[PDB]
């Protein structure tokens, strides 16, 4: 009884697994950009300060 | 029989997965304590314009 209940959540796992790195995928493209754009703004950001 | 000879295969499905995530698992916590410490300046840095 407890295995075939779990086999319903283990294809579950399978489904959330490929559409979760899809979604991480997706978001490291987009942390790409972040991480040089958020480094321009640091450096000028203080060279204004000055 | 018949399920756990498919089963093993979806098991396995789970594992490359599971340790596919693992790998970028580890660089997005990494990749969460740069951006905690980076937002924090980040901001920091904006609040003295108030």
């Amino acid at each position: 009884q407890a295995k075939d209940e779990e086999l319903q959540r283990t294809k579950e796992r399978q489904q959330k697994a490929e559409a979760e790195l899809k979604e991480l995928e997706q978001k490291h493209t987009q942390l790409c950009e972040e991480k040089n754009l958020l480094q321009e703004k640091l450096q000028a950001e203080t060279e204004l300060y000055a």
